[PDB]
């Protein structure tokens, strides 16, 4: 509607794929070359279903913080014939707060859809599910199950993947340049 649902398009159209494990179906991000990013719960294993085709998991590694905390982010590499588009250009280089920032998830049970989210807040820690978690995004969206793996992006930058919410709040796990570091 607007060049904040541009942006997102872009991203969705391009990065992304359905990635499906034995916890469920996901929004999958691409960020470059064979390598994707997808919430730590997905408990990604040797085998994945990517666009519902078989395939092996050649690296898959949970990323925590210097402090041993839980991000919730797991850095998949494919075995896929096809990279992607190279995006780690759109990824912030600090941990910070947005505003007006778009929550876009593509499945099986939500396809094409764009959640306008607001404002984001860099909540910091959130006990997530039990586990404690930091780099916590924050918006004020109800969020439901099914958008886990969603992108969230501002006009120019890809920031984030949902990974929770508690019926009024949405939270996602910050993206930062320093991850995709090759």
């Amino acid at each position: 509607m607007g060049p904040g649902f541009d942006f997102a398009q872009a991203i969705m159209k391009k990065n992304t794929v359905i990635a499906r494990t034995e916890k469920g179906e996901f929004t999958m991000l691409g960020v470059y070359d064979r390598v994707a990013v997808i919430p730590t719960h997905a408990s990604v294993g040797e085998i994945i279903y990517i666009n519902d085709v078989e395939t092996r998991v050649l690296d898959a590694c949970a990323l925590r913080d210097l402090t041993d905390t839980n991000l919730e982010i797991t850095i998949v590499k494919l075995d896929r014939n096809q990279k992607f588009r190279d995006i780690r250009h759109f990824l912030p280089r600090c941990e910070d707060d947005y505003n007006d920032a778009v929550l876009s998830v593509h499945t099986s049970k939500f396809p094409n859809m764009y959640i306008p989210v607001g404002q984001v807040t860099n909540y910091g820690f959130l006990n997530l599910g039990g586990t404690p978690t930091h780099r916590i995004l924050m918006y004020n969206f109800p969020t439901r199950a099914g958008q886990c793996g969603g992108v969230v992006t501002t006009t120019g930058k890809v920031i984030g993947i949902h990974v929770g919410g508690n019926g009024a709040q949405g939270f996602a796990a910050m993206l930062l340049h320093s991850y995709f570091t090759d």
